């Protein structure tokens, strides 16, 4: 990307935006790409703004205040431009205050007498033009500069909070939810930048209004005292309505946050939710809180209507309060009423528009500043000091607990030398991870000293994968090597299956490694830890998804031979690992039973324990069209009354002009939308949003997996978060306001033109010139905006991803790397945003300069060919001056509404997203022949020529090497992937049946468990069509009853996503309980014994096999002891399945990839008949 031309440019160029010319011209001809857009300017880059603000905050915190404030630190580095651009806004708006007099002098000097003055018109008219043009010359650069400042504020705050959250402690990290932290940023991103202009009026409006009322006080009469009182009542009425919005608006945002949290859950675990068949249920779950939300929006909109309507209706009321009282005292003045009128309106504008919008921001921003200040002042993580003098780890009397400092760990003692491996072991929730967390330095111990050498590696229990390549995750910062890398891949047994992929290496992985298998994520995450050089290695249960063979090989080659002379701590429950290892550690409820060698354990007493966009929008709701006709017809007859109404006065009455000023001044109220006229528009434009949301959610949730796995979570979520909240909240009032301003201006321009026709002559040429200039901007800008909104998604997806696997980032000390990566994703965004914002200012500035030509040629053409002896064509200068003052505000909306309307197309893409359009037999007979499955169309084959059969209600066993396709078979059976064959059930297939009914036949328990936010009632049965004792029966049946009884509100216990409330094993136990209640013939089981103890499986199988009495089951496990119960067996090979009756046949037919792998305990029972001859 070439450097930004803004730096290498003239002042005159940067002021008038001449540098923008090429990028517009290129955008006009052809379509733009992310390659085409410029680099960000060097002044407002990420690294400089962060380094700036942090210093002032550091010293402000370091000074030792009673309460450190962010404003005091912030103000010291942003005061200079704020006041400098602020001064221009004051002198700019102060221009208005002197308009009444200059306007008032020419209209005064119209009819004093015929002869005294000639020059007065032209001099003061040219002066009015000079004074007018001085304003927007003075005013426009201030806005741009002051916006651009707000961008520099927001980039610094995103940077410093990210730097903070990366070093935030684990005790407090669990308390803070991710959704609210993201949603805090997602709302502000755009709004906060643009909002500063309104906020600067907090001292402008009070200073101006006192000077304004001081000048209108030149009216001695109490008449003036009556006139101003109309502004005060309106002003308090405005702020009164803003109060009533508060409790409704505040209560709604909370109710929104529930939905955005739930949509994030359902769409992250989108693979599982389809397999059960929970579309309409989830749609219903979303529809309730959605139904509750819209009810409040109606009230927020209805109050926000009168907020707008009271402003437009007040022109009639305010104007009569000046003139009619003055009729009592020294009546019908020559020129004082016009001055008074102009002072009355400019005052009204300030109280109605500026000051509420000013105190709107300051009241909002202080709470934002309070929360960030609170967030920056939280518990900080301590980095481990590295020193070489210590060579082996030392613990003594370690006691520790989460959120209290009963204890999690209690008085641990262990003494490990260099070049030794320890074996941690125990039951569910014994505290095996917490011991690693204390050694790691994440959890701080309360009473007990813990000492070690600094550098540590760590492999997590739930392995996570970065967005990039397999190489990137294995290397993970460190440089590439020839045989180091290869020895790790060879040792970790990741070489064969990696070669089998379509691309050899460097496969671009989706969110969380969905394109990789369950076991591969463990081995790649292992390899990561193996590849680096460190003193201590912590492997927290790496062999949970691996086979017996791969485990055996990895344990012999990788753990023993390759890591020889490295200290290891491995979590496991296998006799052979415990036997080979040096020292054992047996936890139980946070306290240790035994600590020593294996023969010493045996000598002890416990022997062995274990228009297209608009037409589609309007046509979605026909009720809005029946309103749209009403607005056009009434406005036309409202116009008809004014056209005819003037002539009645003009005929009775050269000097038929001063009434035209009052009409133009009074126009807004005459052409306003009444109570019956305006409210139906707001009602219909809400109801459309309720449907338009409900259509999208249904369309997105029912689509094929190849299309869904193409898209990331953020790309989808960005439609729900921003674009839906835009069309919900903002669009109704802006689309209301747009019609008003067009009807007023177009209505007014026609009727002022009908009198004195040749004023129309000036407007014909440039209006079309203006419309061309708009179409010139809209081609390049609107297109550039869509790039900016896509550039928003990588920020939050990078933020939220960082919080999931933060524990590793700390272990590998890669925090600075992620900051650098985070700034790159910002700089690409701000480049786009800065460019777009500049191209808007070009158009906005060109709109004003274009206005000067209309004005002067209207002045030049409107002139006496003969002697204009009344003169004062200046009054036409005055009529044009005021009417087109609001035209800038009318245009200002035109860009906002149109650009914001293009967010609707993004929804319309998702609505039109490609999708798929007797008693079911007790006989659970299933056969498959010549099946072939593929994930991506026109890609590689995962299965090829698969053929097998299962007997009616028979127990079948599936085996195979890790990454053979055991899950993909279940995806093929359930139709989540492309297939070529004929799967049969009772001599029936999908020829007649739809997918819905085909899905209800099965009972799934997937690899990845899915437990969403809500109570256990909603988890165990989302429909809600079961008895309590029926739920208690299955809780006893599964072997999950007691652990529920220990909780408060036993069955209505608030269960969060992730967390620590239930252990991993319990999440499987829940996932089984789903399939109990499902009531299906066929059951698909993808590794039930994942994080289950040997003790739990025996008590499971005892009671579980009487529940599943009359139903077929398809198991797929690496553990043998759960598997050996079932009848038939089938193994998965390179291509296809080959079947066997018994284990004796299976293991002997298999070529010692399982026979020589199973331990002496199964070789006790297996060779019993041969050896016991
Ligand atoms: N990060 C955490 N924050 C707060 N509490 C936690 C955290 N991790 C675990 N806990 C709680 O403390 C207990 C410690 O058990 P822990 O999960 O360490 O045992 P474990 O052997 O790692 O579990 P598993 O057998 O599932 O691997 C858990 O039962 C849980 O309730
Ligand atoms: N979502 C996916 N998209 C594309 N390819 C996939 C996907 N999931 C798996 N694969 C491919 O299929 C192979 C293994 O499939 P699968 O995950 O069904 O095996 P598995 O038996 O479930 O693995 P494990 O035994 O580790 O659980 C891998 O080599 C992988 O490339
Ligand atoms: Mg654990
Ligand atoms: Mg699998």
């Amino acid at each position: 990307m070439q450097r930004s031309p803004v730096e290498d440019a003239n002042c005159l160029s940067r002021y008038f935006f001449w540098w923008t010319n090429p990028i517009m011209r290129k955008g006009f001809k052809e379509k733009l790409r992310p390659s085409d857009v410029y680099q960000a300017p060097s002044q407002d880059a990420a690294d400089i703004l962060a380094e700036r603000l942090e210093k002032e905050w550091d010293r402000e915190v370091a000074s030792g205040k009673k309460k450190p404030s962010l404003l005091r630190a912030m103000a010291r580095c942003y005061i200079k431009p704020f006041l400098l651009f602020g001064f221009l806004l004051y002198i700019g708006e102060a221009t208005k205050t002197v308009q009444p007099q200059l306007l008032g002098r020419i209209i005064a000097s119209f009819d004093p007498a015929h002869e005294p003055e000639r020059a007065n018109g032209y001099f003061l008219a040219f002066g009015l033009g000079l004074l007018f043009t001085a304003r927007f010359l003075l005013l426009q650069p201030a806005m741009f500069g002051l916006h651009h400042l707000g961008m520099q504020i927001r980039i610094a705050l995103f940077s410093i909070i990210y730097k903070k959250t990366l070093k935030l402690s684990s005790r407090v990290l669990d308390k803070i939810s991710t959704g609210q932290l993201v949603s805090l940023m997602s709302a502000n991103l755009g709004k906060f930048d643009q909002s500063l202009g309104m906020a600067h009026f907090i001292w402008i409006s009070p200073l101006q209004c006192i000077l304004c009322t001081g000048l209108i006080w030149e009216l001695i009469d109490v008449n003036s005292f009556c006139a101003l009182a109309a502004i005060s009542l309106l002003g308090v009425l405005q702020a009164f309505l803003s109060h009533k919005m508060g409790p409704y608006k505040a209560q709604k945002v909370l109710l929104t946050n529930k939905r955005l949290a739930l949509t994030s859950e359902i769409m992250e675990n989108l693979h599982s939710v389809k397999a059960y068949g929970w579309e309409e249920i989830m749609e219903t779950l979303i529809k309730n809180i959605r139904q509750d939300e819209v009810k409040l929006t109606r009230k927020i909109g209805s109050l926000r209507y009168f907020y707008s309507s009271a402003y437009f209706f007040s022109a009639i009321f305010v104007i009569v309060a000046a003139v009619v009282p003055h009729a009592l005292s020294r009546g019908i003045n020559l020129r004082r009423i016009f001055t008074t009128l102009s002072y009355c309106m400019v005052l009204r504008m300030t109280v109605t528009r500026q000051l509420p919008g000013s105190i709107q921001m300051w009241y909002d921003t202080m709470r934002l500043i309070w929360k960030i200040e609170e967030f920056l002042s939280k518990e900080e993580y301590k980095l481990m000091e590295y020193d070489l003098s210590i060579t082996e780890l030392e613990l003594q009397d370690v006691t520790a607990s989460w959120d209290e400092g009963a204890p999690v760990l209690k008085d641990i003692s262990l003494k490990l030398k260099k070049g030794e491996m320890l074996a941690v072991t125990g039951s569910m929730g014994s505290g095996k991870s917490s011991l690693l967390m204390t050694i790691l330095g994440e959890l701080v111990p309360s009473s007990g000293k813990i000492r070690h050498s600094g550098r540590i590696s760590y492999s997590s229990q739930t392995a996570w994968i970065m967005p990039g390549t397999i190489r990137d995750n294995i290397l993970f910062g460190l440089t590439y090597d020839e045989y180091r890398y290869k020895s790790v891949v060879k040792a970790c047994q990741l070489e064969e299956d990696l070669a089998a992929l379509p691309e050899k290496d460097k496969t671009p992985m989706a969110e969380g490694g969905l394109n990789l298998s369950g076991g591969q994520k463990a081995r790649v995450a292992l390899a990561r830890a193996v590849y680096r050089d460190a003193d201590l290695y912590l492997l927290d249960a790496p062999f949970t998804h691996l086979d017996i063979a791969t485990e055996k090989e990895i344990f012999d080659k990788c753990l023993c031979k390759l890591m020889a002379s490295k200290t290891r701590i491995l979590v496991t429950n296998k006799i052979e690992h415990l036997k080979r290892a040096d020292k054992i550690l047996l936890l139980h409820n946070g306290e240790s039973f035994f600590y020593g060698t294996f023969p010493e354990l045996q000598s002890e007493r416990p022997d062995f324990s274990s228009w297209n966009t608009y037409v589609r929008y309007v046509s979605n709701n026909k009720s809005l069209l029946y309103v749209l006709i009403f607005i056009l017809f009434i406005a036309a007859i409202e116009i008809a009354g004014s056209v005819a109404g003037i002539f009645l006065i003009t005929d009775e009455l050269t000097s038929s002009y001063y009434i035209l000023y009052i009409y133009v001044a009074t126009s807004e109220s005459l052409l306003a939308m009444g109570f019956f006229r305006g409210l139906p528009f707001v009602h219909t434009t809400i109801t459309i949003s309720k449907k338009l949301h409900q259509k999208m959610l249904h369309a997105v949730l029912s689509a094929p997996m190849s299309v869904l796995n193409t898209m990331k979570t953020g790309r989808i979520m960005n439609r729900f978060t921003k674009d839906m909240a835009t069309i919900d909240d903002m669009l109704p009032l802006l689309m209301f306001d747009f019609v008003q301003l067009t009807v007023v201006v177009v209505g007014c321009i026609l009727v002022v033109s009908i009198v004195r026709p040749y004023i129309f002559l000036a407007a014909t040429p440039l209006a079309i010139i203006f419309i061309v200039m708009r179409k010139y901007f809209l081609r390049t800008g609107q297109q550039l905006k869509q790039l900016e909104t896509e550039a928003r998604s990588p920020i939050f997806s990078h933020l939220i991803m960082s919080l999931k696997g933060l524990w590793t980032i700390r272990a590998f000390e890669r925090q600075a790397y992620f900051e650098a990566l985070f700034h790159k994703t910002l700089n690409t965004h701000t480049a786009t945003w800065f460019l777009y914002l500049s191209t808007l200012r070009w158009f906005l500035f060109r709109a004003d300069i274009l206005f000067v030509f209309f004005f002067t040629l209207a002045a030049w053409i409107a002139v006496g060919t003969n002697q204009d002896k009344p003169g004062e064509i200046g009054i036409i200068i005055c009529l044009a001056m005021l009417i087109l003052g609001t035209f800038q505000w009318c245009v200002a909306t035109s860009i906002a509404v149109d650009g914001m309307m293009r967010s609707v197309d993004r929804v319309f893409k998702f609505i039109d997203l490609p999708s798929e359009t007797s008693s079911w037999p007790h006989r659970g007979q299933i056969e498959v022949r010549n099946l072939t499955v593929k994930y991506t169309e026109a890609g590689h084959a995962v299965l090829k020529n698969l053929s097998f059969s299962a007997e009616g209600r028979q127990r079948v066993g599936i085996l195979g090497r890790t990454g053979s396709g055991k899950s993909s078979l279940f995806n093929a059976l359930l139709k989540l992937v492309y297939t070529d064959g004929e799967i049969s059930i009772d001599g029936v297939n999908w020829n007649k049946m739809p997918l819905q009914k085909w899905r209800k036949a099965f009972g799934v328990v997937p690899q990845k468990v899915f437990i969403f936010t809500g109570p256990l009632r909603m988890n165990l049965d989302p429909y809600g069509c079961h008895s309590d004792e029926e739920l208690w029966r299955v809780a006893e049946e599964v072997g999950l009853k007691t652990v529920i009884e220990q909780f408060p509100d036993k069955l209505d216990f608030q269960l969060e996503y992730g967390g620590y409330v239930l252990s991993n094993g319990h999440k499987q136990l829940i996932c089984l309980a789903r399939s109990i209640l499902s009531g299906a013939r066929i059951l698909l089981l993808d590794q039930p014994s994942a994080h289950l103890d040997p003790v739990t499986i025996k008590v499971l199988k005892k009671t579980l096999r009487q529940s599943f009495s009359t139903c077929t089951i398809l198991l797929s496990e690496h553990k043998v002891e759960p598997l050996l119960e079932c009848q038939s067996f089938l193994m998965m090979d390179k291509g296809q399945v080959k079947t066997y009756d018994s284990i004796q046949k299976l293991l002997n037919e298999t070529s010692h990839l399982k026979q020589a792998i199973s331990p002496a305990e199964r070789l006790k029972l297996f060779p019993r008949r041969n050896s016991s001859m």
